[PDB]
């Protein structure tokens, strides 16, 4: 196939975050994706019961590059959403997608920096993958 879908329906208030506690991780395994695959966009699907507004934030992996700690994050990404539910997309680059550790808790993480309407609820997380 060319993608997995999780649905955690995790309700993240912003301003309860910890400086240590912005990132919000998802357990590869839950995915049922195979080490075979490649991961080509990590999609975000999010709502709230007011406009969503400015999300700032960035992603990061687990990988399988042990000299730079086995973890990776990708660039900054601003977006605004205008109405209720939106959704929140991270191109993976190349480099990043080769040494992803989906095994042995891997995970992909979602950081949240900003996001203007404060609460909101993580309806599901898709990876797309190569093909």
């Amino acid at each position: 196939s060319d993608g997995y879908t999780i649905k955690p329906n995790k309700k993240v208030t912003y301003s309860a975050l910890g400086e240590d506690e912005r990132m919000i991780g998802f357990s590869y395994k839950d995915f049922g994706i195979s080490s075979s695959e490649k991961i080509t966009e990590v999609q975000v699907n999010i709502s709230a019961n007011k406009n969503i507004g400015k999300y700032v934030g960035q992603f990061g992996t687990s990988t399988t590059d042990s000299a730079n700690g086995y973890w990776a994050m990708g660039d900054e990404i601003t977006q605004s959403i205008s109405g209720n539910s939106g959704t929140i997309t991270w191109k993976v680059p190349s480099d990043i997608s080769s040494i992803i550790q989906t095994q042995y808790g891997g995970e992909i993480k979602f950081g949240v920096w900003w996001i203007d309407c404060d609460e909101f609820t993580i309806d599901s997380v898709v990876l797309k993958l190569e093909h």
